[PDB]
């Protein structure tokens, strides 16, 4: 009998002492109608309906204790909520009896919340027992039934047909104006004859249609009814009762002109740009440009067999409905079916003959696109030009050099391009040689190559921008591959007349650092500037002398608090982010984590605002304005960012804003329900933990608005306690000092802390466009903020670190 000659690997505080107490219990109805009352009076349950408040009541689990027997201690780590069923209860802070408490009073509130050390102790006088729950099972209760709630009313927007033609975001957006009704049996949901503005979804239940008192059908879950009482002011058809006991899904049309605005214009929109999208030529038009086609386009019904255009200032034409036959002369040229479109020809050439003809093969519906129409849309008479000139802005604006540069200078820039052709075989570029010009292939091919060959290049393609900021050799060679190829270009010297000094600092050092393929031995730490999490220090390149900040996460900081998955997830937010308002990434190392970033050498603006004390309008305007375009860069990535705070804000050696710390970010998929960021600074749906997204940033920008123009914090300025603070956030009164004269600022200010969201400025379709259009930035502008040509209130004297 021989043995294993291996080896043979071995195995290895409130929630231990509540399961002693915990005991099976069957809930009466005097034991759910206490349960009921108690949280109908709690600061995060207060708001919820009957079928939510009583599914949480069936969650609580029975506790029983004997007269003397501890329940909780001061200063250990919480967890439980808990209500008094029997008996009575002693509060103890600090070794001293204070309270006595009874049949259906609660304790451990904050709980429900957060992790929290708790202020006194309880102790049972008598004997009695507690309906109990903790902080995991209660957040994931409320996490459940909201997430079901979207995903359920998500499923009955998509069966109902009146929404087939929003997109993704816009069907999203109106889940959540779904409100729940529920009917007893007798009442009527809608009664034939009035004016209502309602959709009604049954979810469960059964309900009887009446059309002049006599029953017609019956009506099963999933059923509805009310799709055109979102459209246009109608009576209803019918009279519905429920049958049975029966929920609802109800979306009523005020909200979600509110939330989408005009149904009937967002969808012809949709339909519109889909259709527009098909032409190569209006893929390049702006969204907006777009949907102001769509808004003025003429809509007209034909009958079968009519010219609807022949031999009119007509340039494009849209099949809605039907089908229409495309001739030229006598000969067909093919038949247009539903969505399918005519007329890139006419568009491109203003001045051309109309020379098709269009004849509708059964009645129709056609949108028409006419030369006015177009020419409203760019802004000018001039077609031609002006979709040439679009033609080039989309191309540039793609890019980080040019894309953030003002509309003025823009346009400048495109006026100046410069047309020249090429044979087969030249050299348009020759490596080693210092270029001076940037280019656009208009026409043909070019190949890419290097001491062999890199890449291929074609229509609409750029290279060369480098030599616009710089003067070196070319590290890559551009002959021209194909027959006759035509380029635009734009010389140095034209970009340095147009581009003023701030903002070619901002690009010449922000292009560099890419180059610099830097080392961790080739980094001299000057200096420490930031301590934690970890340490930030300023470090000095040397063979390039450019000067960068290097953070130090350290190895057991991450894994103490089991921030495995999420240094990981910071890392793809922080490399990813190229806007002119955020830090920007180098690189990374490892052996303790680092991240490599630019030097911000102005200090934060938890500081500057304390310079400058309370801020007048243009200040005020100029730091918020910063902010929401890093923020809305962000939610256009799917980034919500969770921690906005003057704190994680830097200011540059200009004045402009770098936004920091993205420790707290997070790519959206969904609703988000983990509870992040200052208490001061979170906005309510994120305590209530119903579930929450990208809204939250603008709620935070409210109290950094709030914080410039009146001074203090808007809620729980005083408060230390974490409770209190959110106690404050969810139900506390806003108000505005006496000495605030600008009633915009006030309207701005009370409308992004709003506490639902539906109801909060930036946060409808329409997105950040609601804010940046508020009448407290009417003396503006936008243009010149991203582009570095208004002056920041405060410019730093020399370097400043804390």
């Amino acid at each position: 009998g021989m043995r294993c000659n291996e080896k043979k690997k071995a195995i290895f505080g409130e929630d231990t002492l509540m399961e002693d107490h915990l005991q099976l219990r069957e809930k009466l109805s005097e034991d759910i109608e206490m349960i009921k009352a108690s949280l109908k009076n709690n600061l995060v349950c207060s708001t919820l309906n009957d079928n939510e408040i009583l599914t949480l009541s069936n969650y609580m689990q029975f506790f029983v204790f004997k007269g003397g027997d501890l329940v909780i201690k001061q200063g250990e780590k919480g967890s439980y909520f808990f209500i008094i069923n029997s008996g009575k209860f002693d509060v103890y802070v600090n070794d001293k009896k204070v309270k006595s408490m009874g049949k259906g009073s609660s304790f451990g509130e904050a709980a429900l919340i957060h992790n929290t050390q708790r202020s006194a102790t309880i102790m049972a006088e008598t004997d009695g027992t507690l309906w109990g729950v903790q902080r995991s099972t209660f957040r994931a209760t409320l996490k459940q039934l909201s997430n079901r709630n979207f995903n359920e009313n998500r499923s009955f927007i998509d069966s109902v047909s009146v929404f087939d033609m929003l997109t993704e975001a816009q069907k999203n957006m109106i889940t959540n104006a779904c409100v729940i009704q529920m009917f007893k049996p007798g009442e009527t949901i809608v009664k034939q004859g009035d004016y209502g503005d309602v959709l009604f979804i049954l979810k469960e239940g059964k309900a009887t249609v009446f059309i002049n008192d006599k029953e017609i059908r019956v009506l099963n879950k999933g059923s509805y009814f009310g799709e055109r009482a979102l459209l246009y002011d109608e009576p209803r058809s019918a009279t519905i009762i429920a049958k049975e006991p029966t929920a609802c899904a109800s979306i009523c049309r005020k909200l979600l002109n509110i939330v989408l605005g005009n149904l009937q214009v967002v969808l012809f929109r949709n339909i519109m740009t889909e259709a527009l999208q098909q032409s190569e030529i209006f893929r390049q038009f702006s969204a907006e440009q777009l949907n102001d086609l769509a808004d003025t386009a003429i809509v007209r019904d034909y009958p079968a067999n009519y010219h609807i255009l022949h031999k009119k200032s007509v340039k494009y034409l849209i099949v809605l409905e039907g089908k229409v036959e495309l001739f030229l002369d006598d000969e067909s040229i093919g038949i247009l079916t539903r969505g399918k479109s005519f007329g890139d020809q006419y568009v491109l050439n203003q001045k051309q003959k109309f020379r098709h003809t269009v004849k509708s093969l059964d009645v129709c519906k056609i949108a028409l696109i006419t030369e006015s129409c177009l020419a409203d849309c760019l802004g000018d008479n001039n077609i031609d030009a002006s979709i040439d000139h679009n033609n080039k802005k989309s191309i540039i604006k793609k890019m980080y050099i040019f894309r953030y540069l003002s509309e003025q200078q823009c346009n400048l820039l495109i006026e100046a391009f410069r047309t020249t052709r090429y044979e087969e075989g030249d050299y348009i570029i020759q490596e080693g040689e210092v270029g001076s010009r940037f280019y656009i292939i208009k026409n043909g091919e070019v190949e890419v190559t290097k001491n062999k060959r890199l890449r291929t290049l074609g229509k609409n393609d750029y290279f060369g921008e480098r030599a616009l900021l710089y003067d070196e050799p070319r590290t890559a060679s551009i002959i021209s591959k194909a027959t006759s190829v035509e380029c635009w270009f734009v010389d140095k010297s034209v970009f340095l007349q147009i581009i003023q000094g701030p903002m070619l600092t901002h690009l010449e050092e922000r292009i560099k650092m890419q180059d610099t393929k830097v080392e961790m031995h080739e980094l001299e730490t000057e200096r420490i500037i930031g301590r934690g999490f970890g340490t930030v220090k300023l470090v000095h390149h040397k063979p390039t002398q450019i000067r960068y900040a290097l953070k130090c996460v350290s190895k057991r900081s991450i894994i103490s608090l089991n921030q495995q998955n999420n240094i990981k997830l910071e890392r793809e937010i922080t490399a990813e982010n190229d806007h002119p308002f955020i830090i920007r990434l180098v690189r990374t190392f490892k052996d303790c984590f680092y991240f490599l970033t630019e030097l911000v050498t102005g200090g934060e603006l938890y500081d500057a605002i304390r310079k400058l004390g309370l801020l007048s309008k243009p200040q005020a305007q100029f730091y918020l304005g910063s902010i929401i375009l890093a923020i809305e860069y962000l939610h256009e990535r799917n980034i919500v960012y969770r921690d906005l705070k003057p704190e994680n804000i830097l200011l540059d050696k200009q004045g402009y804003v770098k936004l920091i710390d993205f420790g707290c970010a997070k790519k959206i998929q969904g609703r988000a329900y983990t509870l992040v960021g200052t208490p001061h600074y979170m906005a309510p749906e994120v305590i209530l933990g119903k579930g929450y997204g990208c809204t939250v940033d603008i709620w935070a920008l409210g109290v950094c608005l709030y914080e410039f123009i009146c001074g203090p914090l808007p809620f729980g300025n005083d408060q230390e306690d974490q409770l209190e603070i959110f106690r404050d956030i969810l139900t506390g009164q806003l108000t505005f000092p006496d000495y605030v004269s600008d009633q915009d600022s006030i309207n701005l200010m009370k409308r992004l802390l709003c506490r639902l969201p539906q109801g909060r400025i930036g946060c409808s379709i329409n997105g950040f466009k609601d804010i940046k259009e508020h009448a407290f930035f009417g003396n503006f502008n936008w243009d010149k903020l991203a582009g570095r040509l208004l002056e920041p209130p405060l410019v730093s004297k020399g370097e400043t670190y804390a």
